C-alpha cells in the first residue's frame, strides 16, 4: 500500500485520525494526524506488536495532539506490513504500562 489510515477511538471524548504514507516499497513513512479527547501531556503511541514504536504524541491543554512525524523503520508494504495492524495511544498521559487505549485498525487508503 502507498497510504493508509487508522481511526483511533477510545473512552469518552478520546477519538482521532491518523494517515501514514509511503512512495516507495522501502521507502520512508510520514504519520501525520491528529488525537483529541486527551489529558494534557505525554501520551505513549505505537503499533501493537514488535517494530511499531512511534513514541509519544503531546496532547496540550484542550486535549489535542497533532502528529506529524516521518518514520523510516515501519512500512506499508513488505512482512511487518503495518497494514492490518493496531494502532494504539494510551490514554493515561505518562510513561510505562497503561489498560485504557483508544485505538484502530490501521486500513488501507490507496
Amino acid at each position: 500500500a502507498t497510504k493508509a489510515v487508522a481511526v483511533l477511538k477510545g473512552d469518552g471524548p478520546v477519538q482521532g485520525i491518523i494517515n501514514f504514507e509511503q512512495k516507495e516499497s522501502n521507502g520512508p513513512v510520514k504519520v501525520w494526524g491528529s488525537i483529541k479527547g486527551l489529558t494534557e501531556g505525554l501520551h505513549g503511541f505505537h503499533v501493537h506488536g514488535a517494530g511499531g514504536d512511534l513514541g509519544n504524541v503531546t496532547a496540550d491543554k484542550d486535549g489535542v495532539a497533532d502528529v506529524s512525524i516521518e518514520d523510516s523503520v515501519i512500512s506499508l508494504s513488505g512482512d511487518h506490513s503495518i497494514i492490518g495492524r493496531t494502532l494504539v495511544v494510551h490514554e493515561k498521559a505518562g510513561a510505562g504500562a497503561g489498560s485504557r487505549l483508544a485505538s484502530g485498525v490501521i486500513g488501507i487508503a490507496q
